């Protein structure tokens, strides 16, 4: 499925190299622009745990998911995925724990030590 093509043939897009984040285009976006610290991301996105048994989905939501990008608002994870997107773009990112929940967790929805999936689409992002 879409993690194990993530595995296989994703970009690791960690400053450490340590595959802790990595990414597939899905959908080509437009332009060459990528938001910067500071800027205000709009996106679409579903979630899930790998192993198994938890799924998120923005279609769910009564407004738009927004945020500001390296600002710590999102985990880890996102911070550093979601800046290497095109306006258009999607994509699937697989997130090793550390760049997520870590050895903690965020109980009971989150186990300890989860590796999480998403497919992302940014829709648009502003300057602060
Ligand atoms: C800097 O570190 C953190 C910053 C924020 C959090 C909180 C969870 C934080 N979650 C996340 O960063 C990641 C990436 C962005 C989409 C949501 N998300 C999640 O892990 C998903 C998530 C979705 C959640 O609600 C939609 C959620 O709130 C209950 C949540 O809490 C832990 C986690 C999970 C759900 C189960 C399947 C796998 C994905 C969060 C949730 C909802 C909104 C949000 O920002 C926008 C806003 O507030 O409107 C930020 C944890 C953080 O670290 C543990």
């Amino acid at each position: 499925g879409a993690p194990a093509t993530v595995t296989e043939q994703g970009e690791d897009i960690t400053s450490k190299k340590d595959r802790g984040v990595l990414k597939i285009v899905k959908r080509v976006g437009n332009g060459e622009e990528t938001p910067m610290i500071g800027d205000k991301v709009y996106v679409h996105y579903k979630g899930k745990l790998s192993n198994g048994k938890k799924f998120d989905s923005s279609h769910d939501r009564n407004e738009p998911f927004v945020f500001s990008l390296g600002k710590g608002q999102v985990i880890k994870a996102w911070d550093i995925g979601v800046a290497t997107m095109k306006k258009g773009e999607i994509c699937h990112l697989l997130c090793k724990p550390e760049y997520a929940y870590g050895s903690a967790g965020s109980l009971p929805k989150i186990p300890s030590n989860a590796t999480l999936f998403f497919e992302i689409e940014l829709l648009d992002f502003k300057g602060e």
